[PDB]
């Protein structure tokens, strides 16, 4: 036991990102969505629509999905016609390939041999298959047979911040152990016309776009060889109060529906304090503005909420709103591309650590349940 | 960090089971099966399943599907009719509530207050939700809100092993952990009436059974208030060479469907010893009948053909067959059962530890990759 486990912390190695190449502004994206849905006389739905995506504060959004396959598959096109088989068909294949794509990435920045790789956390909501996406990636990248495996499916929106505790407590009692954190998102899944009875799949519409991020985690860093970005200090969950069916999204027939109540951006801002002062009071910090933040960016109202209730300066959430215009919100994966922005501009700006030149920082993630992870991140110096 | 960390070994400190209480014997299942598929007519397949029903070796199986519910539900006696929410509507009920009855049991033998319990591991094969089974037995147990879960989704038949394998890092590297670990299958997501071009769906007719069971692991137990069963001392897995497509399963509009090669036996028993040597060469172990046995129960093809390649004794295979007779193959659940029977029937038999008076044990999980995961146990004293 007491040699077979490392020493110091978990620590982020290298961050990498991939997205489909098919890029879908959202200036446009009302007049796209209601033509190729064939729904332009829904007039009321489609302005309802409009007034979600002129407030969304995406820009852009990667979509796997184009108007070419929507045609070879009318049946997504319908609001609730039968339709998993043909949406797995795409998801299955482009999930782990959008990962392969993110983890290629992390694995050249960090520079070691596939070999070293001893563990895969793979994390999706978008699809389920046996052998899973972890198995699949395991084969496409070439890791050794004897990788060991963690699939991590159906999780949403906090999965990115799962995949962190998971590789933190691998990585730590583990000597010499590195793993592989992969988030793919493909919203083939879940996309489907609009309709007046279900005006919370119209918001999901608005705001759910494709991506994947993929990590390495080790504790112990080779001094000549590899390189930390963050360290990972703590890892906690809580379920909110009063929150039952705020998120719920089921896999049906029709495939993935997303059910998504008002309350959520209150729910979340009236429970973020209880959750910062439970993560950091054993630390002895207090003062919210002194801490660098990674907010899973759900949609501008969350963080509006959050940045009013917590009282933070507009840089602090910089780098979470900067991941929702340039990609709006791909469920797991987004808080690992705001990770990556945060400590590529940390260094474009010459400020002192990876996270904005603050030591210590938090990550939240935020899902069904209403579930918040909550992570306290150090920076490393620049 | 060094705070953080527990000292000694992730240890089983309670295991608990349940099943439905509709039991179907094996001698009448051929005449049951065909006649509420309404499939009489399909003569030579009925000859075909009452071979493989006879030669299964098992007794007995516990189904929550009863004719009754197969009466309303009459897409679910097809092969492949659009049935998947039905499927659902039972399984996403049905799979937290045979986890809560294993967990109570273990939750009663292990006697601590249920605030004790930090992390949650869920697993299944049958069906998924968000939120997930996880969020849905914190709510029926009256768990902690801030009860740190993993949700582990279409794992197969390997997720036992992988829950142990997880409970292990999370116990030894969070000083008072404690991990409440639960696997839950229900075979109303694969259940189907039979068809001559899908033979492999007639195996696992004759084999899946249902069930669920429940360990709290930790780390560093109370001298005074709490009592191992296990050592959990190393975890392996590796994918097996020339495997490809052995065990697959997809979730579809039809449910989950199963796809098994006649290959599977003959794979597992040609790569076991080798998992054997890389799990004990480094304890200096080389004699198979020195140590106990927790092998899946996948059928008992795989149980003779790995008995037979290894050499054992047919005492060292006598709990994985007892589990085989009376509850066939619960997928997930299926190791932590054989692991009950072994500690319970040592004691009965008077030896002198739980592992059938040895002190070192392994344990194979075995699923789609193909998979094999291998856990190194110690036994304790009785
Ligand atoms: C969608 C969003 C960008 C709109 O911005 P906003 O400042 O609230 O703008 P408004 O309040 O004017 O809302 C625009 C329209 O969206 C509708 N809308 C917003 N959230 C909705 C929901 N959950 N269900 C149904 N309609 C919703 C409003 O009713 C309004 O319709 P109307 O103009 O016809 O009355 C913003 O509400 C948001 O970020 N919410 C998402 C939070 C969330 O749940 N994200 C997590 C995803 S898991
Ligand atoms: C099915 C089983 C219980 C009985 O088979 P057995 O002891 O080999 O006896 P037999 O060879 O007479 O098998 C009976 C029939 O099963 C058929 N069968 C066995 N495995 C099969 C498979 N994977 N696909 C299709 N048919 C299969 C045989 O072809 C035979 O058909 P037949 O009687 O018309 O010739 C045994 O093969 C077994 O335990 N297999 C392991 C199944 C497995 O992979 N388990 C893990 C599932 S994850």
């Amino acid at each position: 036991r007491m040699a077979q486990r490392a020493e110091g912390l978990a620590t982020v190695l290298a961050i990498g990102t991939a997205v489909p190449a098919n890029c879908v502004y959202q200036a446009t994206y009302p007049d796209y969505y209601f033509r190729v849905t064939k729904s332009e006389h829904l007039a009321d739905l489609k302005e309802k629509f409009q007034r979600m995506c002129d407030k969304s504060m995406i820009r852009k959004r990667h979509m796997h999905l184009t108007e070419e396959i929507l045609i070879k598959n009318p049946k997504i096109c319908a609001h609730m016609e039968t339709s998993l088989d043909a949406r797995h068909a795409i998801a299955l294949v482009e999930v782990p390939k959008l990962g392969q794509g993110a983890a290629e990435k992390a694995i050249k920045e960090w520079g070691q041999p596939l070999s070293k790789i001893t563990h895969l956390v793979f994390c999706t909501t978008s699809g389920v298959d046996m052998p899973g996406a972890d198995y699949q990636l395991t084969k496409l990248l070439g890791l050794s047979p004897t990788v060991k495996r963690l699939m991590m499916y159906q999780q949403g929106c906090f999965g990115g911040a799962t995949v962190l505790r998971l590789a933190k407590d691998i990585a730590e009692n583990n000597r010499g152990a590195r793993v592989l954190v992969v988030c793919s998102e493909i919203t083939a899944m879940a996309f489907r016309g609009p309709c007046k009875s279900h005006l919370d799949s119209l918001v999901g519409h608005a705001l759910f776009g494709d991506g994947a991020a993929a990590a390495i985690i080790g504790a112990d860093p080779d001094q000549l060889d590899e390189q930390p970005v963050f360290q990972l200090v703590s890892a906690s969950q809580t379920i909110l109060p009063e929150s039952e069916g705020a998120i719920d999204g089921h896999l049906t027939e029709a495939g993935l529906t997303i059910h998504l109540l008002k309350d959520v951006p209150g729910l979340i801002s009236e429970n973020i304090e209880q959750a910062l002062e439970d993560a950091f009071e054993p630390l002895g910090i207090h003062n919210w503005n002194s801490i660098f933040w990674i907010a899973h960016p759900g949609g501008p109202a969350i963080l509006d909420r959050v940045e009013d209730r917590v009282g933070l300066d507009k840089k602090r959430m910089r780098a979470s709103r900067e991941v929702l215009s340039e990609y709006g919100n791909m469920s797991s994966a987004s808080v690992l591309f705001v990770l990556d922005v945060m400590r590529k501009s940390s260094a474009k700006d010459g400020l002192a650590t990876t996270g904005e030149g603050k030591d210590w920082g938090v990550l939240f993630g935020f899902g069904p349940g209403l579930t918040v992870e909550t992570l306290v991140l150090h920076s490393v110096p620049v």
